[PDB]
């Protein structure tokens, strides 16, 4: 995998587009002293070029710091041919507002937080 | 997952990180967070691993202005991960970096060895 550098764009290319959506997206997130955490996002989507969705079944040290204030890195990457990419995004959450419900009743998890993510910069 | 309490590997999160790709973390100096894959990661010992630094992209810079790193292992389909907070040295063409490299084909990569401070599962 190459270095990536700053696009100096919020909207996905089709490729990153569908990066996201083929592979097992990883997430992070900063906590309460400024350090790192990172982790698996199986629910990941893309709704638009410029913002993705997940849902957040867990609730737990990402949620919690997303829930402080924390912004929020992605990844995807197709380790068949070395390609990926990166955003960082802000996250907007949504535990049980309407949006929330209409979003969750198309899943099986109506008790999960819908988190929608602002892509701020992509990097590859 | 929570914190252990430890800075030391079981045997069962050594072969998570074996055996599984591993993904690494890091911030800016203003917070904002990196996240990316690490093919070259390696256990050392159960508190220390090492990778190389092929690209010296947005992780490197970040870990240069002094960033600790997180990383994961999780195997997503038998539903075990093990997550690391550690901190990073940098070894660019020491000694030490050379005796690392003489066994790759990568002579010119840095090489980061990371100190573990906690472990969660
Ligand atoms: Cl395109």
């Amino acid at each position: 995998f190459q270095g990536m550098k700053k696009l100096n764009t919020n909207k996905l290319t089709e490729e990153q587009v569908n990066l996201f959506k083929n592979n097992l997206v990883y997430l992070a997130t900063v906590d309460a002293d400024g350090n790192p955490q990172v982790g698996p996002k199986g629910s990941m989507t893309v709704l638009d070029p410029s913002h993705l969705q997940y849902l957040e079944k867990t609730k737990g040290e990402a949620y919690e710091n997303i829930k402080r204030g924390s912004k929020v890195a992605l990844v995807a990457a197709d380790v068949p041919s070395h390609t990926a990419v990166r955003v960082l995004a802000t996250a907007e959450v949504h535990e049980d507002d309407d949006y929330a419900k209409k979003v969750l009743a198309k899943t099986e998890f109506p008790n999960a937080f819908v988190v929608n993510l602002n892509i701020e910069e992509v990097f590859a």
